[PDB]
């Protein structure tokens, strides 16, 4: 069964709660030692000693993925705590609806902290895989980067620059045994509002569920495993089948 | 015929040579006013004096597409000389293949140059069209946008972001009248199949007055490819 991480290091970002800390839990118990980091120390500690807790291997640090301080303290602390990186998930991010007419710092935050952050860290992380024989770099993008809405200027703009970041520079780092995919995931419940409102919106998912963490956690083990090793540069959306329009 | 530019006033960056140029040109014969702008004050001078000489209207000035100042100062310019502003044709831009090792400062950069001066330059632009009862705005993109390859992570990724930046910002605008649209121009005969001839900056410049023209007035968020059916 080739859906494992056995001896593979895994620097998880963002990781407190959500998608992060599923991915972080999932890929742990495949065998993964995870680095996991958070803007708060202690969200990113608590999922670490979870996955302690739970038989695995893990440390969590603060990282603000913005600061490139920050970025090379979590390199650094992979390869002292563990020896090497050979897997990591760029799972940090933010930004959202704002008007047309946003402040420019507005704009170009939703791509320091979407784009040139995830970008930076697979800088860094790359030499290090390669040096590890391989690995695989993962970036949680969003729906935004392919759909079309009103105000979506920077957040919608800045996933696409994502999502065409993986396809184009798995052509680079291919030839140092790197594979590089993104997830875009869907509506997910995350630890929300009343039975009426989810009914509602059930009337328009093919399958009649919102996602859960551990859908998206379950995608991202895919990507990163042995059994992805000939997928690179793809953008997987994971949805439930959309919402009828 | 709704293909004209009658009682358009158009803003044409980057425009002092290649596709630019030849956007200005045939926006100023088919009747646009256009205000020229360059790097260099001089090459947008040159573009405006032989646009006048041929029987159009227009000016020429120097803007640096990432200086709030310069940009500020285009609008203003557009205003004071024409009296108004309808259409927006964002050619500025550059950069190209980079490693992958690039430094940070090269992968910011082309994201200031190719995706955060037009917005800003669309953010300017857009009350003054709202006001004049309509208008368009064109970004030039690259094929990047779409394609891949190596030594494409700034270039590409910068790209990309214009393509979608021009399929949302079609819903923020619309209620305004502004349509946005791009074109991704391919194979062309840069002075730097279906043809006995490559592309040439006119059949760009074709294009980009068909999707500013009345001829598109139902037509936005759409990123037209311009290279000769060669792609992917």
């Amino acid at each position: 069964s080739p859906f494992h991480l056995n001896d593979a290091v895994a620097i998880v970002t963002g990781a407190a709660a959500g998608i992060g800390r599923a991915i972080a839990g999932t890929f742990a118990k495949a065998g993964a030692s995870v680095v996991v980091t958070d803007l708060k120390s202690e969200g990113a500690e608590a999922v670490a000693a979870a996955i302690r807790q739970a038989g695995g291997k893990a440390i969590g640090l603060e990282c603000n993925v913005t600061d490139e301080q920050h970025r090379e303290a979590v390199i650094k602390a992979a390869l002292d705590q563990f020896g090497k990186i050979t897997v990591l998930v760029n799972n940090a991010g933010g930004g959202g609806p704002k008007p047309f007419d946003m402040p420019m710092s507005d704009f170009e935050w939703a791509f320091k902290l979407n784009l040139f952050s995830l970008f930076r860290l697979s800088q860094l992380a790359a030499p290090h895989m390669q040096k590890a024989g391989g690995g695989a770099i993962l970036n949680i993008s969003s729906m935004a980067g392919e759909n079309t809405n009103v105000r979506m200027a920077s957040y919608g703009s800045s996933k696409a620059a994502v999502n065409h970041l993986t396809r184009n520079i798995a052509f680079d780092v291919g030839p140092m045994g790197i594979r590089v995919n993104a997830i875009a995931p869907g509506a997910i419940k995350t630890d929300v509002l009343t039975p009426e409102i989810e009914r509602a919106i059930l009337k328009h998912k093919p399958l009649g569920r919102l996602g859960e963490a551990q859908d998206i956690a379950n995608a991202a083990l895919f990507l990163c495993s042995p059994a992805a090793a000939w997928i690179s540069g793809q953008v997987l959306t994971v949805s439930g089948g959309g919402v009828q329009e």
